[PDB]
């Protein structure tokens, strides 16, 4: 018998953000979770998430990775769980051959983000343990670093229920009823309704967006990583060794520095198996892709950060087709917000996201732009059922 001004289904990164502006303001809110946030089913576990600034996938993207950038170092003065280290962030790739190195160098110079450009032989003498062919160039953005993703959330659940947020865990939404007042959400440990609904589910929003009538291609995918024993001279964050997303001829791989001796964590961005969330084999090392793929660039790469595997993680992207986000008003309903699709690289802006929710939430509009993201474009291919 308790009504919620809002109701967030998911409270993982971007549900856990959204419900801890709301609760900030007052607004009582309830938040539902199939699992107990932080977790190792979705999407934000391994320990650390790069947070770059230069946006390689997209200079648009820019205002809202600086506006979450602020929000992080906001978050990290209050609670007591590490939340960020600058680590400085490298990207790197063979000279004109990288549309991702590209767009990067473009996206610093149109917002004018301090960055070094440096190329060939300059990498590996300024970072030992990086060994590129002289054909490669580079773009180091030092104020950019890692976010430690599950202190992250746990954070924001802290501060949000400290509020007065309720969280209710191991419970699973299962349907939606949604009328031009209200929202209603159904799930085997009892239904609950709001005025608003933000939905949040990760890679289940392939599978059950379809209950609030939308029918948008998301593909969930399966990506491992790998903590590797290294050369803590040349690999530790104390030695300033950066995190990175680089661009090799077989594709996108991005790392972080061993953070107290756990290892040299990689992982390889273009490449993953497709599957459902719900019958992923979340065991690493099931696939011989998952460890041999992580070794091909080690040993070429960065050869001293090749030991022995200490630790594996197996967690979800979920794609859209342009790999551009979901962030918007249901086409039907005025007050339900989706947030879905953040196709890999979502988890650095999920303080700006939480924000953005809010707003839509609460008052139907947001400060941001968020125009790219729109659940009506094109590119999308998006409809109702
Ligand atoms: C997997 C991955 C992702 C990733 C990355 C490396 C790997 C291996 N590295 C990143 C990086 O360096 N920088 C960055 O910015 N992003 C990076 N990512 C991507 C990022 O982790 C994802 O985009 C982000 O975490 C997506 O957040 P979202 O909030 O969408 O997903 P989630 O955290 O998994 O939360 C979803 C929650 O919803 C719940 N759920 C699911 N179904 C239900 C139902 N039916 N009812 C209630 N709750 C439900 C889940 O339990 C989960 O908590
Ligand atoms: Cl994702």
């Amino acid at each position: 018998s308790t009504h919620f001004d809002v109701i967030v289904v998911g409270a993982g990164s971007m549900g856990m953000a959204a419900g801890y502006q709301l609760a900030k303001q007052g607004v009582k809110t309830l938040l539902v979770d199939a699992f107990d946030p932080p977790h190792t089913n979705g999407s934000h576990h391994g320990d650390t998430k790069i947070i770059r600034h230069a946006y390689g996938e997209g200079r648009e993207y820019v205002p809202l990775a600086l506006r979450s950038q602020e929000l992080w170092y906001e978050l990290e003065k209050e609670t007591h769980h590490k939340i960020f280290t600058k680590t400085g962030v490298l990207v790197f790739g063979p000279k004109g051959e990288s549309a991702f190195v590209a767009e990067t160098m473009e996206a610093a110079k149109e917002h004018s983000l301090t960055v070094d450009l440096l190329e060939g032989d300059e990498i590996n003498k300024r970072w030992p343990g990086i060994t590129v062919p002289e054909n490669y160039n580079a773009i180091f953005e030092p104020n950019s670093g890692v976010l430690f993703s599950e202190n992250c959330i746990r954070a924001y659940r802290e501060l949000a229920e400290a509020r007065g947020a309720k969280v209710l865990t191991h419970t699973r939404v299962e349907d939606f009823d949604i009328s031009p007042d209200s929202v209603k959400i159904e799930t085997a440990n009892g239904s609950y309704t709001a005025d608003k609904l933000i939905v949040s589910m990760g890679a289940w929003n392939s599978k059950l967006l379809s209950k609030l009538n939308l029918d948008i291609p998301l593909q969930p995918y399966r990506q491992v990583v790998g903590f590797f024993e290294s050369d803590e001279s040349k690999y530790s964050n104390d030695i300033d060794f950066p995190g990175f997303m680089v661009e090799v001829p077989n594709g996108i791989y991005y790392g972080f520095p061993s953070f107290g001796g756990c290892g040299l964590k990689l992982g390889y961005h273009t490449f993953g198996q497709k599957i459902d969330p719900d019958t992923i084999n979340r065991e690493f090392g099931v696939y011989p892709e998952d460890e041999s793929n992580l070794r091909a660039f080690l040993e070429e790469y960065m050869p001293g950060a090749n030991g022995e595997l200490k630790r594996g993680a197996v967690c979800m992207y979920t794609k859209t087709l342009d790999e551009h986000f979901i962030i918007d008003l249901h086409p039907e309903h005025s007050n339900v917000v989706i947030a879905a699709g953040f196709s890999g690289h979502g988890f650095k802006f999920s303080s700006g996201v939480g924000e953005v929710l809010s707003q839509l939430a609460l008052t139907g509009k947001t400060e941001h732009d968020i125009s790219i993201f729109s659940i009506n474009r094109p590119a999308l291919k998006e409809s109702l059922q």
